[PDB]
């Protein structure tokens, strides 16, 4: 029947309260349900709170549950998945392109008939509210906020009692910040999408006074704190000019604002939970390479019954792309599928390289770019070795920033150039 968009604001009891019944629910009226979750360690979590549950968790049970790129990634490599009756997708704002592929897919399946769903979000796609309400009230600190270590100054940062979680624009900003708190005496976690399932638990068991995180901890981390500082900055890969720029420090969107602001005022029993922040949120993401990605993969998904899935309703205005305009012939599309599976490469550039015709053992692609392609960390080339044992620097065919926008996408770039997956 019915897409049903639930807006439960930051602490609600989505996990908790809200899912576990509408699961009760749906086992009672015999529906084949899926819930999809943005990320594992939510997956994790989500699962605990559906204890007694009859989930399978990706005898014999009615409702499935997997990650929102899993179930992206299966309907690409033609696995097939269930006709399921009912979809629940949590944390339905998430802009990773697997995400919002899955929100187009899943609204086909529901217009086709096929199904019913559920998208649960603070912050609808479409919608753009900042400070939206939470189970205790937020004290809102417009503010100035360093970008970078500082000798004086900012003391109301330093001059505070309680748990702080600071929100950074990138690993590297974190590691210059936390480093100035552990100088000035405070005791600092460090978050990122690496670290995170080491040092999370740690803001339970641990005492800190800061937890420094990118945007990793924007859906997905309960924090007992008490304050969030948040300048409101990301660097986002743009296209143009047939390449992949990494552009910022730039404005978030009101979403992820909220979903920073969200880590606090969730205790309705404590009254001083302050949000510090500075700049302006903006929606102007169409530059921003995710809608072009989410496209060339639900071009490449096959439905059941009827044509190409176009994007989630209120998102189809971010993209101008002609509906199979990034559909790949079969063996072209077994390639661009493991190249972001295996090769952990970013969408769109597994798409350049699989419409070329490389075929996915053939690093040579990494190498044998023009000169204005080499690329650089720390302002100096990169010598890889090959599996034969090669000189040769890295110079792609195809120019995509974030193969050097830290140093957790540069290893695994070096070790796929290299031969490795």
């Amino acid at each position: 029947r019915e897409l049903t968009v639930l807006d439960l604001h930051p602490g609600a009891g989505k996990t908790r309260r809200v899912l576990p019944q509408l699961v009760r629910e749906a086992v009672k009226k015999r529906l084949r349900t899926v819930i999809l979750a943005p990320t594992r360690v939510v997956a994790s979590e989500t699962y605990e709170a559906l204890r007694g549950e009859p989930i399978r968790y990706m005898g014999n049970e009615i409702v499935d549950f997997m990650c929102h790129s899993t179930f992206t990634m299966k309907l690409l490599q033609g696995v097939r998945v269930p006709n399921y009756n009912l979809y629940i997708m949590d944390e339905a704002h998430f802009l990773d392109p697997a995400s919002v592929a899955a929100r187009g897919y899943i609204e086909t399946r529901v217009s086709m008939g096929d199904a019913g769903a559920i998208f649960m979000t603070a912050t609808p796609p479409g919608t753009t509210e900042a400070f939206p309400p939470s189970n205790s009230p937020i004290i809102d600190e417009e503010t100035r906020i360093p970008d970078k270590a500082w000798n004086s100054g900012y003391e109301w940062i330093t001059e505070f009692d309680g748990r702080t979680v600071w929100f950074v624009h990138s690993i590297k900003q974190g590691a210059e910040i936390g480093t100035c708190l552990q100088k000035a005496g405070k005791k600092v976690l460090y978050l990122n999408r690496k670290t995170f399932e080491s040092e999370y638990p740690k803001c339970k068991s641990e005492k800190w006074d800061f937890v420094i995180t990118t945007d990793i901890s924007e859906m997905g981390a309960n924090f007992k704190a008490d304050r969030v500082i948040d300048p409101r900055k990301t660097i986002k890969p743009i296209l143009l000019d047939g390449r992949v720029s990494m552009q910022g420090p730039i404005a978030i969107t009101p979403a992820s604002a909220a979903q920073r602001r969200g880590r606090i005022g969730r205790n309705p029993e404590k009254l001083g939970d302050i949000y510090a922040y500075s700049g302006n949120v903006s929606s102007d993401n169409e530059g921003h390479v995710s809608w072009t990605e989410a496209r060339m993969l639900l071009d490449n998904v096959h439905v059941q019954g009827g044509v190409v899935a176009q994007l989630y309703t209120p998102e189809r205005e971010k993209t101008e792309a002609y509906e199979g305009e990034f559909k790949l012939k079969t063996n072209q599309r077994k390639v661009f599928s493991e190249l972001i599976r295996t090769g952990d490469l970013p969408v769109w550039l597994a798409f350049q390289v699989a419409s070329a015709n490389v075929e996915y053992h053939d690093r040579k692609w990494c190498f044998d770019g023009p000169n204005e392609h080499l690329l650089l960390e720390n302002n100096q080339e990169i010598e890889v070795w090959t599996r034969q044992g090669q000189r040769r620097v890295l110079k792609p065919r195809w120019l995509d920033g974030r193969i050097t926008s830290d140093h957790l996408n540069l290893k695994s770039f070096k070790e796929f150039a290299s031969g490795k997956r």
